[PDB]
């Protein structure tokens, strides 16, 4: 089996043994009776008696396991495991241990049978889990106790609830408690956690509207007194993304030793208490200033200061943990933002985890990532973060990616891993972090498309390779469509998968066009190529309408500007041999714009219709769109309307000119960040 995540120390011997038909179980009613639970689901249909098979489970202390102390790993969470043909052992260093023990031995367990095995297993790092910390829409429910089931399986022990856009998170309804109903719901998501050994850290984000007082500083207490009544025992206070007052180190130091003292020192039972800094990376961290040595000297040093790296997106380096632990006095906490996906919501991030340097466990407080609102989705890269987090110095990138896709969908791992490694690059964006993809066929990608471009001919075998891959594709989306296994994670990525069978679709019909021996031939496909291209438009102007990155982007990084190089070239091409006068435009754009930016094409999101965002007076730029609509506004960042082309009227800016519902088809700027016409839909 892979185990994952992969044990500290692990022996294995050629000999199985049965799941024993009759077993002893011993110390079931002292040990974790979470564990105990796992253990009996995987025991039904075996028999209990004093006979047979000694099973032995507890916790080092308890009679159970007491025999087996020394083989007992001395770190929190630790735990041994032993299976030979006399007795099984299930020995937890603590309570969240044996159930650990547990998960490594239901991965164990195949057929019925057991490997016979050493296990002598505990974490590098002491915290790990999953901060839900991003923009969007904040995951279900139903997505929720689904997270914490599988946070359990794959050993992480942390939640934090913090999703940006839950008003009673954040500003300025973080002072009023949850209602009924979401108080109700997260009662029970805090008594599943429990139940799946995950600490519910529930964060609070008061920092854009915060006063420095008495009355906000007990309103705030008064939230958390009001959790901690719905069984929350973590809490965090964060201050990321605020201007302001809130960003006071002095102040936020203060607050949370108050919060210290006052409440998680009061309280029987609270374990993390967490911070997320204002300057919570390398690069907006201001050397003019004192934040971080401020904080560092003045937090108490329990408590927890989150960090995201050298940038707001970045992977943790040697250096850069060395940099931040010297300033804050203590291991820093890592926020690591991926697979969050929310300033390129257009992606789907599911590509391996990597980047991070696995020697540096010691230098870390906890570890966790910040994912997609994608929930299922965002599984590969959690159960990969899981993976590293616990056992770094073994972590294997690809491996623990395909047994990520292989958990989450095994009746279509081989088609989802299709679709994960194209669909894992950012693209561009403001924060320069780009992730691999496609790696396999870019190399023919790149020859066959310079030896084309060239005239000169290319491989054979690149060719080929191209074809398989476009094949093999449409089979995925095909197969991933209809999947009824992880229902959720189909809802989720389906409008993705429709735009990546087109792409797919166009790739070959491209190909067919390079290879093309006749005319009439020729001009089927590229008909068919140009209503694929309108239909990806539609996708994309239908699905994933989100205010910011609306739309459905896939495969960027290699195939769609392979597909579009190679369709403007062939076309070039036939056009110069046929005297032709063929369009060879790669995107389709029902709206027109011409000037003397010439060729920045036009892009609709939304209700919108923009120049892609060069200060020469070559003198005018005119937009026809393909009807006529009610114009809302003009907005431009360094003028006039018609229905007919014939008749004008002038608008002026301030820059942005409003229009006023004038019906406008033509839009002229005569005597680039921004050049964008508001119509209404
Ligand atoms: C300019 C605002 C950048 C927001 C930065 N990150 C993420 C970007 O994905 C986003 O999820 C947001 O919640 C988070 C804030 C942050 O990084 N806190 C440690």
């Amino acid at each position: 089996v892979s185990l994952q995540p992969p044990p500290q120390q692990l022996i294995v011997q050629n000999k199985t043994i049965d799941l024993p038909a009759v077993y002893q179980l011993n110390g079931g009613e002292e040990a974790n009776p979470h564990a105990v639970k796992v253990l009996k689901e995987l025991l039904s249909g075996k028999q209990s008696s004093k006979k047979g098979m000694l099973i032995s489970i507890g916790e080092k202390g308890d009679k159970s396991v007491r025999k087996y102390s020394r083989q007992i790993p001395d770190h929190k969470e630790g735990y041994y495991l032993s299976v030979n043909e006399k007795e099984i052992v299930l020995a937890g260093n603590d309570e969240r241990g044996t159930y650990y023990a547990l998960q490594t031995f239901a991965q164990l367990l195949k057929d019925g049978k057991l490997p016979e095995v050493e296990i002598k297993d505990y974490p590098s790092v002491r915290y790990r889990g999953v901060v839900e910390g991003f923009y969007g829409t904040p995951w279900s429910h139903q997505a929720r106790l689904s997270q914490l089931k599988f946070y359990g399986k794959n050993k992480m022990n942390t939640y934090i609830y913090g999703p940006k856009d839950d008003p009673y998170h954040s500003a300025p309804n973080w002072r009023l408690p949850y209602p009924d109903k979401e108080a109700a719901q997260l009662q029970e998501l805090v008594a599943v956690a429990n139940e799946n050994e995950v600490d519910f850290v529930w964060a609070i984000h008061p920092g854009q509207d915060i006063k420095w007082n008495k009355e906000d500083r007990d309103l705030l207490l008064a939230k958390f007194e009001k959790m901690y009544q719905l069984g929350v025992r973590s809490f965090a206070v964060f201050f990321d993304d605020i201007s302001g007052e809130g960003t006071n180190p002095q102040k936020q130091a203060e607050l949370l030793n108050y919060i210290d003292e006052k409440f998680a020192q009061v309280k029987p039972d609270i374990n993390q208490l967490v911070m997320c800094p204002t300057e919570y990376n390398k690069s907006w961290s201001n050397p003019n200033g004192n934040y971080l040595t401020t904080l560092g000297d003045k937090l108490n040093p329990s408590i927890q200061i989150m960090w995201t790296g050298d940038r707001v997106i970045s992977d943790i380096t040697r250096d850069g943990i060395s940099w931040i632990n010297e300033r804050i006095k203590r291991p820093a906490y890592i926020w690591w933002n991926f697979p969050v996906s929310d300033y390129v919501r257009d992606h789907l991030l599911l590509g391996p985890v990597y980047g991070n340097d696995t020697t540096i466990a010691k230098e870390m407080s906890g570890f966790v990532t910040n994912p997609m609102e994608h929930a299922e989705s965002s599984k590969i890269a959690i159960y990969s973060v899981a993976s590293y987090a616990w056992n770094p110095a073994k972590y294997d990138t690809w491996q623990t990616w395909k047994d990520a896709i292989r958990t989450i969908l095994p009746s279509a791992a081989e088609e989802l891993e299709c679709f994960a490694m194209h669909n894992s690059d950012l693209g561009p964006n403001g924060h320069g972090y780009r992730r691999e993809e496609s790696m396999d066929i870019q190399p023919a990608a790149e020859r066959f498309l310079k030896a084309f471009k060239e005239g000169k001919n290319y491989d054979k075998a690149d060719f080929e390779t191209l074809q398989y891959t476009f094949e093999r594709m449409k089979e995925s989306a095909d197969i991933l469509l209809m999947n009824t296994e992880n229902k959720p994670l189909i809802v989720e990525i389906t409008p993705w998968v429709h735009q990546f069978k087109l792409t797919a679709e166009m790739g070959e019909e491209v190909l067919k066009m390079v290879e093309g021996r006749n005319e009439s031939y020729f001009l089927r496909k590229y008909n068919h190529v140009k209503a694929l291209q309108q239909q990806m438009f539609y996708i994309d102007q239908t699905s994933n309408q989100n205010p910011y990155q609306p739309g459905v982007k896939t495969a960027t990084r290699v195939i769609k500007p392979l597909i579009d190089r190679t369709f403007a070239t062939v076309v070039k091409f036939f056009n110069q041999k046929f005297n032709a006068h063929l369009d060879a435009t790669t995107d389709y754009m029902p709206h027109k714009m011409i000037s003397n930016i010439k060729n920045l094409p036009l892009q609709v999101k939304a209700n919108r219709v923009l120049i892609s965002p060069k200060w020469a007076a070559g003198n005018s730029v005119e937009i026809e769109l393909d009807a006529i609509y009610p114009g809302e506004n003009i907005q431009i960042n360094f003028l006039e309307i018609s229905t007919d082309g014939k008749e004008w009227k002038t608008v002026d800016l301030k820059l942005s000119a409003g229009l006023q519902k004038a019906p406008v088809k033509f839009v002229r700027f005569t005597n680039l960040r921004q050049f964008v016409l508001t119509i209404e839909k």
